[PDB]
């Protein structure tokens, strides 16, 4: 009965005490339960196997460790390529164990067993159930002995020992050995120096995937058709929201103009193209808060508006000019991905107080198939797009036309469901948003015609907004050159925030809303330029390009032309699921919402992270607590019904780099929380 | 730089040439572009692989060649444990490959390579990339090449070729070398073996999870809540399904009386109580036609249908008595599958075609509201079940809350969506199941009045019924004792055909619906008191028992006290949530699912199934293409709106087996066919 035998060799590195604590963590446990075999007289191997089982405690065990030369799993040291045949490391599963077994076996004279185990005299048994989590798996316990094992100078030692208590102290004593401002001076250069490292690299942005080899047209189109969705739609709804807000100062053709020019000039202009700019609820709440104020007193909505932009615009190019930008490096993963979980569920909640005010007015009468059928649509369209989403990891069609379906989710769930609700459900009066004609021409607002005591005022709300602007666009840039992503290319963070006042200060000069990098829309723009192969996802490379940003904002100014046409076969339920859909895809790849949904885990399940590696478990979920505990100070402040306090929300936000850095370490090692950041 | 090395050794099944295509296929392939060294003159392992690889064109691809006791990847043969030195089979994976490239090299004169290489003759370099069928992996085929080398036979005739072409002819004709009534006579021995097989382990049913070990207690009592709500709410829907079809002369109380009572004694004396009884769509037709019949002349319906179900039961009872069961073993998977296929499909058009009714009353008014919840209600159930079902497989919670959890996905998700649509949505009205006070008290339907002239018309109703009770009571039976579930019990075809006409004749007397086994719900019930570990899937073993089937009868028989309150809280959305919730979680297994599946299927991702192994590709979709024909021809029959056409389906699923063993065979070889039910 001839077989065949698979030998399969894989180099495995050496186990690190210094970082991983499960090393440490197996030895002690090792340590606690010792099955150490003194001064074994069996000259063969399975003699000593059968001596270590029945320490254990068997022919069923000892016939399940064969399939030296027969053995199932087995690992030894190699020196740069000489094998160590001193030791041997002999790994096994079993199904009928509870608990991880290790042996270590001191034979009296040397044994040549084989090629590779002609000198052995330590032998190494673990034992291990299959179900384990991946650091403390057969292989992972072993490694951490052979790495002890791999030092010639601890097996001499060894075999010094004469008791059993001294061997363990070896162990012990192996382990010790094992364990064990100038910037902001050139106001200047920060400018410089982003216009230096892109400028260069201008001509490539626009032939990156389009001339050559690699030739990413479908992503480009598709992306494109994402981000024009993805954007048309939430300055649809801000637009309005402005419209109810000041009373038709600021309207929806406004809202998108600003949006097509803004987004058109920043695509052109600017480094790290991959940055989206798109106005945010935030930002309507200061227009919202401007309107309040002109009506308290007598004073033009146009003009204040203008000025304190003007401020926000100045302070913005002073933060550029003088390189404020790189205290801002010191928002680590720690503080990012909150702020990052923070915004995803503001879209959360703003399509729940959607659907609540839709009830409200149209189920209670303050009809009844209105409500029910705005819930229907906004969850199927969540639903088919997340599906869609979720569709290219399936192994159903080419994968080619697999990965344009789904990346076409968003667009296909919004024009789908708009059909179902539009046409399929006509009898059925959907609440949409308003639409105006033409009211405002564009005017200068006049902002001589403003006088003093006015544009201090104008000045403090321009410097609070600028705090606001500061910080959103730094986080989102940050996030965006995360070293996840590739990006060879570079980073423009001073030169993005000049030119953002630039763009600011036009459209507060025409009334236009005020426009910085959105969260959820940018990273998705550089995850769908992006390349992740299967391994976990590593992203490869992303197709660095300003033709997808130019191309949406041109798409979102054309949409002007036939402005009544989203406004009326888009309803708002099918936005309200576009909020939930961007919501939850964003937080693929959330480090906070992973460890959340680590905590409710079966210990088995664990991935085999660097965090948890490094990092003891009880503190990782001591941090997790702990930034869910900052995620809620943020919900409190920024989500509240004062609009004062959601105002000083970017003080909230600068007061978490404190607790980071000054109140974290007082609770958790500092060593642990850089760990998490890294 | 001391490194760890980590070798593993695996036995390998030498290739079927007999059962397995891949291996002819793969000779061919390499025949095709033969990549042959003869005479190699290199003494070292080193120049003989450089020679290989030049012959397939580098240090870049013989770098990653190696990590011979330095190879990542080897396979060698071991005699029964002798290894094999003549030959040698190296493994290596590149990204860089777009085909499967085998060379095989031989040397002059003898090699000592090794301990285990000491008389190398013929090298074997296999070289595939990553991303291949499982079926044609790097593995796979070098093993086409090392069992064809694991003959000595082979080997020596080989050293005696002195050209290449005479080297082809020897694997060539290597390859030819591996690829080369009594029953019924005693008719009451089936009744008689069945219950002799079943009496001894009748104790055992009602202790099998309750006393000793292994105490399978929240099983028990989950699947008879699930049971019970998978049971009582179809039944609730025919019962008022008869209602408007009899004009009250059947009704839900007597409809779910008759479930309860035959549930019952099935569950008590029956073997193989895994079998759950319940009235069907197709018994409903016979009830609404022997009503039209009874209405067309002065015949009355209880007296007319107590005849048939008597010629139902007499007719039931030849068959047991004349062992005509075992002809049922002919309905091997390929037809099952098709007719298991097509009754999922009935309970989807159910639900559909109930929210198109709903819609047709409430929507178009022949309100809105009604309908747009409707819809709601039914895709939501639907969706929170099967999420509820699919938690099972999640990492998330501990593994004995998520089972428990998970298993209760139908009782959950019916509850809670009926709070959601009676008491979240008060306003809006549902459609419910009509409700009416007792109006028949159980009478004898007085069988003696009938007169001649119509109990034989009875008589040939009674031979059609039979005929649909036989056919779909093995089938469902079959299915429970699928090879795939172990059921180590025995099986009681004969006395459970016997016992199911005791038990219809019974409820025909007293004017109770007919009761058979229900093709959802019994595999459902085996699988929910199955063992299933991932490896894929494997049941290791069925809790038989009689007290799910006997509790579930208990409840529902107990829900006829409190019958108004299911029949309030409980709309139609909700059990068409339900019918859609079976239907999809009845195909996970489906043979003829996956292979649909399948078509629409990357090759790189089909898994490794016996079939794909042994069946060509081709001819396994050509199969599946007439099985889908065949699905449609049952579709056209049995869901038609002619009731005629429908009654006689039984006869369709007889000339189901015709078509598999007449027809079939002309367009697929037969052997192929045999694999697809094996
Ligand atoms: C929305 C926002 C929600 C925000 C929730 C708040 C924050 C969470 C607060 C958590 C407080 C408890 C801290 C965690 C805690 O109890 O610490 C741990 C983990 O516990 C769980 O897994 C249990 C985890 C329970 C989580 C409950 C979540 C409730 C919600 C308990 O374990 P331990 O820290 O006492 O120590 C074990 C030790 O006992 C084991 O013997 C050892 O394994 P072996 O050597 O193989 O025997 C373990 O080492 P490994 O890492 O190698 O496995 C150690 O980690
Ligand atoms: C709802 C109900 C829907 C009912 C649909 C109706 C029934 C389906 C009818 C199918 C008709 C075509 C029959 C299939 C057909 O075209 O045969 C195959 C497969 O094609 C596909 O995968 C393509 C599969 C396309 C399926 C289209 C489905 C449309 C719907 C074409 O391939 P082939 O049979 O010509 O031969 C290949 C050969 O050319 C390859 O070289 C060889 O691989 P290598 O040795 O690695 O080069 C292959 O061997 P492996 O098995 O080891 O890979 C062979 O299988």
């Amino acid at each position: 009965g001839c077989v065949l035998l698979h030998t399969s060799r894989k180099y495995l590195k050496l186990k690190n005490f210094k970082e991983e604590i499960r090393a440490h963590r197996d030895l002690d446990g090792f340590l606690a339960q010792a099955s150490i075999v003194l001064n074994e007289t069996a000259t063969s191997l399975d003699n000593v196997l059968r001596t270590m089982l029945r320490r254990f405690a068997l022919d069923l065990l000892m016939a399940m460790l064969f399939t030296v030369h027969l053995l199932s799993d087995t690992i030894q040291g190699v020196t740069a390529v000489r094998y160590q045949q001193s030791w041997l490391c002999i790994i096994c599963t079993m199904k009928a164990l509870q608990k991880r077994h290790v042996c270590i076996s001191r034979l009296v004279r040397p044994q040549n067993w084989g090629e590779n185990s002609c000198e052995v005299r330590f032998v190494i048994l673990v034992l291990a159930p299959p179900k384990m989590k991946s650091t403390k798996t057969a292989m992972e316990v072993a490694r951490t002995f052979a790495t002890m094992f791999s030092d010639i100078a601890f097996r001499q030692k060894l075999l010094e020992t004469r008791t059993e208590e001294e061997f363990k102290e070896a162990l012990v004593h192996q382990r010790q050995l094992l364990t064990m401002c100038k910037d902001f001076v050139p106001f200047g250069k920060g400018i410089r120096e982003d216009i230096a490292r892109r400028f260069p690299l201008y001509p490539l942005d626009f032939t990156d995937g389009i001339i050559g080899k690699n030739k990413a047209v479908g992503k480009y189109i598709t992306t494109t058709l994402f981000l024009y969705f993805a954007c048309l739609l939430p300055t649809i709804a801000f637009g309005s929201l402005n419209d109810e807000n000041t009373d038709g100062a600021i309207d929806v053709q406004k809202t998108i103009a600003g949006q097509s020019i803004g987004g058109l000039l920043y695509a052109l202009f600017s480094g790290q193209p991959l940055v989206i700019l798109l106005t945010t609820a935030p930002l309507a709440l200061y227009i919202q808060v401007i309107r309040v104020i002109c009506d308290d007193y007598d004073l033009d909505f146009n003009s204040f508006y203008a000025w304190t932009g003007l401020w926000n615009s100045f302070f913005l190019a002073l933060y550029a000019f003088f390189n404020l930008s790189l205290v801002m490096s010191l928002f680590k993963r720690s503080t990012e991905e909150i702020i990052a979980l923070f915004i995803s569920i503001t879209f959360v909640l703003d399509a729940v107080k959607g659907t609540v005010k839709i009830f409200w007015k149209y189920y209670y009468g303050h009809g009844q198939a209105t409500a029910v059928l705005s819930l229907l649509i906004m969850l199927g369209t969540l639903w088919l797009g997340y599906t869609l989403y979720q569709f290219k990891k399936s192994p159903y069609l080419h994968p080619c036309v697999r990965e344009i379906l789904s990346d076409c989710a968003l667009p296909i769930a919004v024009l789908a469901f708009s059909l179902i609700s539009s046409h399929g459900f006509r009898e059925i009066e959907m609440s949409k948003f308003r639409y105006n004609p033409s009211e405002s021409p564009f005017a200068m607002a006049q902002i001589q015609s403003l006088s003093l005591r006015a544009v201090s005022g104008a000045m403090g709300l321009g410097f609070l907004l600028s705090m606001l602007f500061f910080i959103e666009q730094n986080l989102v840039a940050a996030l965006v050159n995360a070293p996840e992503n590739r990006l060879v290319k570079g980073t423009a963070y001073h030169w993005d925030l000049l030119l953002l006042a630039i763009i600011n200060t036009g459209l507060s000069l025409f009334g236009l809303p005020w426009i910085h990098a959105a969260y959820p829309h940018s990273p998705l723009h550089v995850r769908a330029l992006a390349l992740v192969e299967e391994r976990y996802d590593t992203i490869v490379n992303v197709k660095e390009t300003r033709l997808t940003s130019l191309g949406a904002s041109v798409l979102v100014g054309l949409s002007l032309l036939l402005l009544p046409v989203p406004l009326q076969w888009i309803p708002k339920p099918v936005l309200y699921g576009l909020f939930l859909y961007i919501a939850l895809t964003s937080l693929d790849g959330n480090q906070l919402v992973q460890r959340v949904a680590l905590l409710l885990k079966e210990q088995t399940a664990y991935p085999p992270t660097h965090y948890i590696r490094r990092v003891p478990q009880r503190k990782i979920h001591y941090f997790t607590g702990l930034q869910v505990l900052q995620l809620l100070l943020l919900c409190a402040f920024g989500m509240s019904s004062l609009p004062y306090m959601k105002m000083i929300f970017p003080l909230i936000m600068i007061a978490m780099i404190p607790i980071r850095y000054i109140l974290l370490p007082r609770i958790i090692e500092a060593k642990y929380l850089d760990v998490m950041d890294a």
